[PDB]
């Protein structure tokens, strides 16, 4: 139509973003570390082939995979990061034994210029000791090896049954034989030296290792490369000269028109359809899901206090509900019950296009749709208790038990069931607009790029596939992040605003024209840095060093729409003081407005906290994470999706109140309870442990006596006092939405 | 009035900031580094006492001071960094000579494992080796002193006359005896020797020296401290979070109020007195030294490529008017004539305020001031020039000669008659007021507010006074930033404020609360981190380290109001389109909208690029503080400057029009030089200049044969054709402003 030049703009900005980031993807292929075929001894005694480096790949996936500790920064944040743990205790005891046979003590009583010798002849046995090319072998002395050998009785007695290493499994939150077979215990280990290998090896080229000098190991001079200061200092100079430069175009290219609304309701006379009734059992799911949920994560935080249970009546607490365990559920049901508000909201909006009728059978589809989806909850969260017991063959455990990948921990079979489920959601969708796109009316331009959003949230689950059981890590890595961070942050804030605008544009609360052409210039700046961000999730982890010169530019464009959102957020709070109809639907419209924040302090501020190379270096794997991983997920998507299924709840009983005093609790209680449990407890220890791995590395801010600290103890004992007020405030959202239906 | 809850604001502003930077600056006073009573070698043998290192700091502001090189980062960007450069190569020289006492070759036929020996020697004499205390003692070995001794050839030569020692003074753009006598000679690399002595020697009681561990010098481990990441890390938080909460206080807080204007042009009733009528030749001054000030700048910019002259008819061009001598000249008229416009601006508003007239002898005192001005522009300029070819006595040389401190260059006598004239302006403008604040009428709020800030920019030269010839290094780095930084980045920006609210009111544009509670308000977030954001020019320069956490936090408040600027650009924009009378007025318009431009891409992109203290740490001495130079003081206060006086012109020759077609080409050939001369020389210079300081160390990127490269020297080669772009500029815009008057 007329807005030719806006949907040429959005395709050129879609086509040169999905080559960066497919460029980058076919290096990952042909640049990630590899797995040497043999690990010989420095005299021939043959030592760990590679297919014992995948069968310990496989084993480390039943042992509850990332959701037990950490491998090369991605995980949990309870026990210690095992890369950087590993590399630290494999260096300490290389130089106990080398000190020992040239000087005749431990290190420590040998003075600092033998200390210097011994650091400057150790920082090369381990980096300038690369794979010998023409044929994967990697050649290693006799005292690495000796060394390592040296340190296999405690991480036998950590992951296994040992009186002696109690009190620093109850301090990891971990059961008692958390991989009790010991012919697999010690194939785990070679893929632990294997990653603590990658990351003390220079690249075959280059003067860094393969994970861009990760961790931060002082012994072997592993710290931030030359690039890595340049290329962070830049992307500050794109973020301050792109949200200056867009609110220059917001004040020159916007005069803030005026509408006035119908008299009433114009959506509340369109009577519901044999399919919209349906949806009720929909709304009870996406806050019941809520609430378990939110139990679960009290539950697993109980754990990082006392490490045992309360239940003194029964059977083992921490022996089948382990840490691993209550944490994969309370990961997974975050996503459960934010997709399903959005698959609710969608499908209330599917039959109002179509005119106002079912053209088939809608009722069937979605009562199959629901059954589905109870059979993926039910069936992921069975074959996750039964692939910990150990109790399911290890053989069925990729593809019915535990993947072992966080926000993927669900069993390939379920998957595929989750990914048909969401094509027939998309079947319905698109099958109730045909009508509406096929007619002699003007300008489907807003109706366009609505279903384009609906498929883009419908289709990008597939990259979670294709990765195979034993793909290398690095693969695996840069397919995830195309399903956590392209699928939700990037194609879930289009569908969102194309379904503000249209929603907004139906109830007439804006023009025709202000709604179609701000929309669809937003969702190119939404993609501009949003596809080719992905990448700030693979610096270091067995990507080049262009990938991060990709990532960290590219995603500071990121954050320029977000801090400029206390525009859009008058916008919504305005539209409640416009009639005495438009003041009922107000506690979803104030959704939107905490959406709107948060999308802003949580996603941009303390987002881009952890943006920069420099920053992510000595942070990666800290409880900074945790702050950025509740308030962005939360504070948007958790508002987003409770704003939805509390506007479907209107329209579908439209004869009960809202209840407004109890809606004051619910809202300020969920607002104050993530406030209190980041300002209190999250943020102080996540500074706390950042100071310390600046100044001596990632293996110290993460070990057990660090953790363990009379100050990091009472501060994460604070943060139950911030939690039952969350949970109170979830209980009244809860109770009012049950109430509504 | 009704706003006494944005008057409280204000008042509990100044009065925290101002205690924060008044207690900070009780300790420079007790904190910076001490001149030692004596420095003996270990055997005995005095060197060096501190009666010689004060006379060495004052042999130093003969040469030029600032001008000629930089000292402990402050400076010139021709000459290297003496203490950054005088440190490595006693470094180097000590490391050599060592190496000959104990291995018998020369540090680099020397094995790694012997050099990490030597270096881990060398620095535990450097920097465990403090000042004694109980006595100010400085003890030396005796390779330190044959080390320095070795080293003092290659000085003597470059500052005295040395046939050999040619195509080295020409690259730094040296005349030949810099420094002739060679009796004070000597006695100046004493103070070379104090400054690189405060800068690697570990404070009494911590473990970084004086200076927080700069320059970057990887020989003694003189790397950023942990507080140094933690605090930089802190500063983008504080920016990220103040940005996008004032964008939501300005969505929620202001309604988009609507005023029709006068039917002509309220100001062109009131006719001219006897003394707006003297305010000719401030107009034609404040062009006349922009266009003599933008020559000096390509005439010194022509030393950075030949270092020498073109002139084969006469004398010695370089000896003369070095380098130093046009740089002094070109940084000293850019203050001048951008203070004159300020000073014309506001002599303008001072009669109408005074309802229409004149009260006495106003007009001999408008041209006292004229007389004053010329007598100090002129006595400076003189003194500068015979200060430099050591005509003018020694003694005489901080009263009528050359300070040596950039930016207050001019002798002390000079400095104090302008105070003085100073004094009297604000005496004018203050006496111009008195009947207009005695009424019996309502609202002098927006009144008190600009005397207010016309007593600011009146009163705070007076802190460029009290430090005197032999004061302390970090005493005058601290009181010389209370009239570079305060009374111009945060005085000036509230007397521009409350000038355009003022003026813009009483043509009818604004309404009267719009006016001055607009003003009132952004009068506080001006000195909220305007006032102690001071100590971002004190970080490494003798404070300590809680100065870095003051200064790094607060200037980062510095930039929240710079990129949300956009808002008042278009609103200035807007105002020509309002009648045919204010069209006229549309040049003054169109640089104010230039000011709000480069207002946040000059003070707030590129100003934030150098302030977190982990970027100031590579990048202090750099090419990036000259692009920050330009962009920031031209684009904001030179449009200013301009815009003030062509709507002066305008008023005063009520009978010219301003020739649409000369001022297109002046406007856009300014506005493209700017860009033009930092996009393709000073940038790309700076680049490459901080990529090998992060590599190698400051001594690396500001050596001799570092500038030179082939690759540096095309480059600022090719600067020259975007500065003929900015003279053709400047050129038209006088020739407008000469011929309208
Ligand atoms: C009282 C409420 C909550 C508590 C006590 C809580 C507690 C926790 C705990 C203990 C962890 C794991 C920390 C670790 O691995 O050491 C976690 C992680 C997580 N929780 Fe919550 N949580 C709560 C609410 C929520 C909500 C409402 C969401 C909504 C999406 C959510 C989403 C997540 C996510 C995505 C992670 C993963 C963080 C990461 O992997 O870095 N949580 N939470
Ligand atoms: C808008 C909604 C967003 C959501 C829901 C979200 C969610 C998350 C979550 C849950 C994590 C934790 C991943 C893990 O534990 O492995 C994460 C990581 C990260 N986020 Fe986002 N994010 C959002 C936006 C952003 C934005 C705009 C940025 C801009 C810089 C950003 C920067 C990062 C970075 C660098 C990481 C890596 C941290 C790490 O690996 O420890 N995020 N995100
Ligand atoms: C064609 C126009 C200009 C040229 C070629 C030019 C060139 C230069 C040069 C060569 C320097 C010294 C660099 C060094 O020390 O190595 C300098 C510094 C400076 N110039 Fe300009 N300049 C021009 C215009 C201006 C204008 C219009 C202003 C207005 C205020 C200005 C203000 C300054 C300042 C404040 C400095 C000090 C920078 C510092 O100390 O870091 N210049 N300029
Ligand atoms: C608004 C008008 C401003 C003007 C006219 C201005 C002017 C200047 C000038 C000429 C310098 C060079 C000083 C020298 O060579 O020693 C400088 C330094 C500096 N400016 Fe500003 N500035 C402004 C605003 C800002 C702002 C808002 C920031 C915020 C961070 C900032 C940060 C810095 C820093 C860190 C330095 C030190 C650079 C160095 O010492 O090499 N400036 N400023
Ligand atoms: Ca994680
Ligand atoms: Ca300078
Ligand atoms: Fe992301
Ligand atoms: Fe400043």
């Amino acid at each position: 139509g007329q807005y030719k030049k806006l949907w040429y703009l959005l395709f050129a900005v879609l086509a040169v973003c999905f080559t960066i980031l497919g460029y980058m993807g076919s290096e990952v292929y042909k640049k990630a570390p590899p797995y040497p075929e043999q690990v010989v001894s420095a005299s021939g005694k043959v030592l760990m082939a590679k297919d014992d480096i995948l069968a310990g790949q496989s084993a480390w996936q039943t042992t509850g995979g990332m959701e037990v500790g950490s491998v090369l920064g991605h995980g949990a944040y309870q026990a210690p990061d095992w890369t950087a743990d590993w590399l630290h205790r494999e260096l300490s005891a290389w130089l106990d034994l080398t000190a020992q046979q040239t000087y005749g003590k431990k290190f420590d009583e040998v003075s600092p210029e033998e200390q210097a010798v011994l650091k400057t002849r150790l920082a090369d046995e381990y980096r300038n000791q690369s794979r010998i090319k023409e044929d994967g072998s990697v050649v290693i002395s006799d005292t690495r090896v000796k060394a390592i050998e040296s340190i296999l009785p405690y991480y036998h007695g950590v992951y296994g049954d040992d009186p002696a290493l109690q009190t620093t499994r109850e301090h990891f939150a971990m059961k008692n034989n958390t991989l009790p077979s010991q012919e697999a215990r010690e194939k785990l280990f070679d893929f632990f030296f294997w990653t603590s290998w990658s990351a003390s090896t220079n690249r075959p080229d280059e003067t860094f290792t393969y994970t861009n000098n990760w961790p931060h190991e002082p012994l072997i001079n592993n710290v931030p490369t030359t690039e890595n200061y340049m290329w962070s200092f830049t992307s500050v100079v794109l973020l301050l000269m792109g949200i200056g430069l867009l609110m220059w175009g917001y004040s020159f290219l916007t005069k803030h028109e005026e509408v006035e609304v119908p008299t009433e309701d114009p959506i509340s006379k369109v009577q519901l359809t044999p399919s919209q009734k349906a949806l009720g059992k929909y709304v009870f799911l996406t806050v019941a899901l809520f609430v378990v949920q939110v139990l679960l994560g009290g539950l697993t935080a109980h754990y990082t206090v006392e490490g045992q249970g309360f239940e003194a009546l029964g059977f083992e607490m921490s022996d089948w509900f382990p840490y691993a365990l209550t944490r994969t559920w309370h990961i997974q049901s975050a996503i459960f019950w934010i997709a399903t508000g959005f698959l609710t909201a969608g499908l209330f909006l599917a039959p109002i296009v179509n005119g106002g009728k079912d053209p088939k059978f809608q009722r069937a589809g979605v009562n199959f749709l629901y059954i589905a989806l109870f059979i993926v909850v039910g069936g992921s969260y069975a074959g996750n208790f039964f692939a910990l017991t150990h109790i399911l063959p290890p053989e069925f455990n990729f593809w019915f038990g535990h993947q072992g990948y966080e926000y993927l921990d669900l069993g390939r079979f379920w998957q595929l069931l989750l990914m048909v489920g969401l094509l027939l959601w998309l079947f319905l969708m698109l099958r109730c607009t045909v009508s509406a796109f096929k007619e002699k009316g003007v300008d489907k331009n807003l109706l366009a790029i609505f279903v384009a959003s609906m498929v883009g949230v419908g289709v990008f689950y597939a990259p979670g596939l294709f990765y195979g059981e034993k793909s290398p890590i690095a693969v695996m890595e840069y397919w995830r992040w195309w399903v956590v961070h392209l699928w939700v942050e990037g194609f879930f804030e289009v569908f969102a605003t194309a379904a503000f605008a249209f929603v907004f544009y139906n109830m007439g609360f804006v023009r025709r024209s202000t709604a179609t052409a701000s929309t669809l210039a937003a969702a190119a700046i939404f993609m501009l840095g949003g596809v080719p961000g992905t990448l700030h999730h693979l610096y270091f982890s067995g990507s080049t060093s262009a990938s991060m010169a990709i990532g960290a530019c590219f995603s500071a464009l990121e954050v320029v729409p977000l801090v400029l959102l206390g525009r859009e957020a008058y916008e919504h709070w305005s539209y409640q003081h416009l009639s005495e109809w438009a003041k009922r639907l107000r506690w979803p419209l104030m959704c939107f407005v905490a959406v709107a924040f948060w999308n802003m302090i949580g996603a941009g501020v303390f987002g881009f906290l952890i943006n920069p190379p420099i920053s992510l270096f000595y942070i990666q794997g800290l409880n900074t994470s945790a702050v950025h991983a509740h308030a962005a997920l939360f504070g948007v998507y958790g508002f987003l999706a409770l704003g939805f299924v509390l506007l479907v709840a209107r329209y579908l009983k439209p004869n009960v109140q809202f209840d407004d005093k109890l809606m004051t609790w619910g809202f300020w209680l969920l607002n104050g309870g993530l406030v209190g449990m980041i300002a209190i407890s999250l943020l102080p220890v996540g500074v706390i442990q950042a100071y310390a791995s600046i100044t001596h590395g990632l293996w110290y801010a993460r070990s057990e006596e660090f953790l363990q600290m009379e100050i990091l103890d009472t501060l994460r004992w604070v943060r139950t006092a911030a939690d039952l007020i969350f949970i109170g405030g979830a209980i009244c959202v809860a109770i009012q939405a049950t109430k509504i239906v």
